[PDB]
């Protein structure tokens, strides 16, 4: 059958500043025609909590077979403590599980600040996670998307529209094991 594939993000995922159908899930759902759904339950600005706070309406909505956690990123660039980030992610991760889906974890990463220790005991929660709940963890493209001037908003911040297609092949290269 036609599964449904739930994107639970911040604008990473949602697109900043643009249309919903221009943002690279939106993208990926036309790739994938009718073989899967892509759900997008993307908001801008989200935290961690918030993406919490979203999700059980969207299991009990959408009743995915996968759902695609990027969250955290905004918790970071906030200083919030690691360990609360953590911890909601974990929530959100056996949230996901009791609702039979299988959660697959984007890592994240943040720009920098000063020193490293805050940005790698951020980083280091993702693949903790991941190997504690036996679930993927993916890749995160936000740098490599950064070098490219072309791919960028104004504010050298968010990706802009014509990044979105190649972000949307890179995704696809990587969910397809799915
Ligand atoms: C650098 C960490 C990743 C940031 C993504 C969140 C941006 C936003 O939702 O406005």
């Amino acid at each position: 059958g036609m599964d449904t594939l739930l994107i639970l993000g911040d604008s990473l995922s949602a697109g900043y500043r643009m249309s919903a159908s221009a943002a690279w899930p939106a993208l990926l759902n036309d790739k994938w025609q009718s073989k899967t759904s892509v759900v997008n339950a993307s908001i801008s600005g989200d935290t961690s909590q918030q993406g919490l706070a979203r999700l059980p309406a969207l299991l009990k909505q959408h009743q995915p077979r996968w759902v695609l956690v990027e969250l955290g990123g905004n918790d970071g660039l906030r200083g919030f403590q690691p360990q609360q980030t953590e911890q909601t992610l974990r929530q959100i991760l056996q949230d996901v599980k009791a609702a039979n889906a299988e959660p697959l974890l984007m890592q994240i990463r943040l720009p920098a600040n000063y020193g490293r220790r805050y940005n790698e005991a951020f980083s280091a929660i993702y693949p903790k996670l991941a190997k504690e709940f036996d679930v993927p963890l993916l890749p995160f493209f936000l740098e490599e998307v950064k070098k490219k001037p072309q791919w960028m908003q104004d504010d050298g911040i968010h990706p802009n529209r014509d990044a979105q297609p190649f972000i949307a092949d890179w995704m696809a290269k990587q969910l397809q094991p799915l």
